[PDB]
C-alpha cells in the first residue's frame, strides 16, 4: 500500500508538470 | 490518517484528468 | 518518510489548483 501511494503520488506529479508545460505552450506558442 | 490521504489523491486524480481535458478543449478552440 | 509524503501532496494540491485558474484565464483569452 505505501509503494502504491508513492507511485500514484510520483504518476500525478509528473502528469502536473506535463499539464503546466501544454499551458505553455499553448499560451505562448 | 491514511485514508483521508487516500481520498485527497483520489480527489487530485480527478482534478488532474479534468485539467487535461480542458486543456485539449483548448488546444482545438 | 509518511509527513514528507503528506507535504508533497499538500505542495501538488497547491499546484494543481494554480494550474486549473491559469486554464480558466487561457479558456477566456
Ligand atoms: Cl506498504
Ligand atoms: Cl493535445
Ligand atoms: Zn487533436
Ligand atoms: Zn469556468
Ligand atoms: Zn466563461
Amino acid at each position: 500500500e505505501w509503494e502504491a501511494l508513492e507511485k500514484k503520488l510520483a504518476a500525478l506529479e509528473s502528469k502536473c508538470q506535463a499539464l503546466e508545460k501544454k499551458l505553455e505552450a499553448l499560451e505562448h506558442g
